[PDB]
């Protein structure tokens, strides 16, 4: 189907249309890491600006299932632009010990009254759930802490939850955001989406949650737990 802000609302479960203000970006970004999971599954399928962001929609929205991070990051650029915010692409590359190809991730940022947010949802891995101040100050989601650190005329996203170090998420110049960067774009199953205090992800057999900043880790084993974590991902909340 045709993008409609107003179909793409009510799939993540916003009501009605909500005033352009930082809390109102939280709730969107929230949700939608909620409602809509990362799911790479069908991925080839689909493949920047030569695929119709029509069919995107309607893969994702239309028809409710998942995508990719320039899947989903892409059509929620488009929505924040016609709810009214300043957003503009920015191309990361991904801890993966070392930082992939730098042009890998695809999120986006947001200015809002004088000061940046990252905005991302769609990244596969235990991130931030709600929108990042691009600051290296600390910050903190769900006793997880985040902050963006400038390293080498890089900045880094880096993570810290309960009982661990630091760790670096992706890292990307802020310099080349662009408001029109989607239009510029060029074997393991992951599947994940967010919870009401935290993220679920699956990784090959590999399960991964973490609920108020504790995080626990299973390899699975039998087809039945599979099964059932992988409805759980693809229920969305
Ligand atoms: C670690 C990872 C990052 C991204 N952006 C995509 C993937 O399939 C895997």
């Amino acid at each position: 189907h045709m993008f409609d802000v107003a179909k793409y609302l009510r799939r993540i479960g916003v009501e009605g249309t909500p005033p352009p203000t930082l809390d109102t970006l939280r709730h969107l970004h929230k949700r939608h890491l909620m409602a809509v999971p990362y799911d790479n599954s069908t991925a080839p399928d689909r493949l920047l600006t030569n695929v119709p962001l029509d069919l995107v929609f309607g893969h994702v929205v239309t028809e409710g299932h998942g995508g990719v991070c320039y899947e989903l990051n892409r059509l929620f650029h488009t929505l924040l632009a016609e709810l009214g915010y300043d957003v503009r692409m920015v191309a990361a590359a991904v801890r993966q010990g070392t930082f992939g190809p730098e042009r890998e991730h695809t999120f986006d940022l947001v200015h809002l009254d004088g000061r940046t947010h990252l905005v991302d949802v769609g990244f596969p891995g235990p991130s931030y759930s709600e929108p990042l101040y691009l600051s290296e100050e600390e910050q903190h989601q769900y006793g997880c802490s985040y902050r963006v650190t400038e390293h080498d005329g890089y900045r880094v996203v880096e993570r810290r939850p309960k009982g661990s170090d630091w760790q670096p998420v992706y890292r990307f110049r802020p310099e080349l955001a662009d408001p029109s960067g989607w239009d510029a774009v060029r074997g393991t199953t992951f599947r994940s989406r967010a919870t009401d205090n935290g993220k679920i992800v699956l990784i090959g057999r590999r399960y991964f949650t973490v609920e108020d900043g504790v995080e626990r880790t299973k390899v699975l084993v039998k087809a039945d737990e599979f099964q059932d974590v992988v409805d759980l991902i693809l229920a969305g909340a």
